[PDB]
């Protein structure tokens, strides 16, 4: 089994608290799909995971992350990924890539900036 | 299970126009990357440099090599062992913009349209730990 893992910035794909792909988001997914289409495997699978930062309501962040992941999957299916070979999952605030690095960044705007790497969609491709 | 994790960095942030020396903002972006890399449990790293299709292909190939090497040199300085990372210039090959920019004018507009092509890709390859 060999995966390839990719990451896209949620701040690019979506507006603040929204889950509709922006034009910039579609373009980012077009560019990724261009890369993914360079291989023609017999079979494979794609897993799309949405993540938020640790700020705000966890129930709201879970819901938002799931809708974001779904919007990405729906678009990628539109581009050509077969619907039964791709799945979406919202992971909410879990598994931050910033780990404990932003733990003591106090001022709200500075913390939001420090947490930016956590606001992301991860795409795992198996072939 | 062998897994490759891919990271993409905008060349326009890392480097000034036509230069291969990291800007301070490039070092800061690589510091952020290194933090995340240092949490991936070991492994090897390839750094790919890409340009847009403007100008000499020989020149673009050389510029892409120097940019990739600059990134590698700095990542080693952060703690990536020297024997586990390498640089590769890709010049103008393998663009991500498709045909999207094919008929774009004027020139300033074209440089903007091709921006996603100007990038450094970092591939971290490793084995899933098990027993």
């Amino acid at each position: 089994v060999q995966t390839k893992h990719f990451t896209l910035k949620s701040d690019v794909l979506f507006n603040f608290n929204k889950s509709t792909l922006k034009p910039e988001g579609q373009q980012a997914l077009d560019q990724l799909y261009s890369q993914l289409s360079n291989l023609d495997p017999k079979d494979g699978s794609v897993v799309v995971l949405g993540f938020t930062d640790r700020i705000g309501s966890d129930a709201y962040n879970q819901g938002l992350s799931e809708k974001r992941a779904q919007s990405v999957v729906d678009y990628l299916i539109s581009k050509g990924i077969p619907s039964d070979k791709i799945s979406a999952r919202g992971m909410g605030e879990s598994n931050p890539v910033t780990g404990n690095t932003c733990d003591n960044v106090k001022p709200r705007a500075a913390l939001i900036d420090c947490l930016a790497p956590d606001r992301r969609v991860e795409i795992e491709v198996k072939g």
